[PDB]
């Protein structure tokens, strides 16, 4: 079964893969279809530009091959911090986005193992006390991934072109839901 590691993104080597993944139609919620390599470099650079080194994009690996990208972002420089969204920032909050590779063929439980790895990384390596996500309400696959690791829906809020579904996963809710990262809810 899947056991993942991850490392910080390397723009000098990862651009080709990340650009490919973003061009797959299943990645359309990232809004980077038909982007150039330079467009993807800017996406990665912007994600890496917070002063705090805990934030930025990471690449997951299994058996020597890239498997996914995840971004641990600063909520206070994201859409979440727009006045009036209803997000209530707590010290230690970290945002997360996930991009899976464009490979189609997986072993059982791929995205559950992905999510367990991301959440453990956020809490134990990046010091998060709570993970916050704001996917498009129409992105039903993400809602299932969220539930699998203990996220609770807080509500929906409008951003231009999108209704976002705000969900939170405290370290406490993750540990209870997954038996300390052993399994899915």
């Amino acid at each position: 079964t899947y056991h993942f590691q991850s490392r910080r993104i390397d723009v000098d080597r990862d651009l080709e893969s990340v650009h490919r993944w973003l061009g797959h139609p299943k990645s359309h919620y990232w809004d980077m279809l038909n982007s150039s390599l330079a467009d993807v470099e800017k996406l990665i650079r912007d994600a890496g530009a917070d002063p705090d080194p805990r934030f930025g994009m990471r690449i997951g690996y299994f058996e020597g091959e890239r498997q996914f990208l995840f971004e641990l972002f600063n909520p206070l420089t994201s859409d979440l911090a727009r006045p009036g969204t209803g997000y209530v920032y707590e010290t230690g909050d970290i945002g997360m986005h996930l991009l899976v590779s464009s490979s189609e063929r997986r072993l059982p439980g791929f995205t559950g193992a992905v999510m367990l790895h991301i959440m453990r990384t956020a809490f134990f390596e990046a010091g998060a006390r709570r993970v916050v996500v704001e996917p498009d309400v129409r992105n039903a696959d993400v809602q299932r991934l969220n539930a699998a690791v203990g996220f609770r829906v807080a509500g929906d809020f409008p951003v231009p072109g999108k209704t976002a579904r705000l969900s939170y996963c405290t370290r406490e809710d993750f540990a209870r839901a997954t038996d300390n990262g052993r399994t899915l809810a």
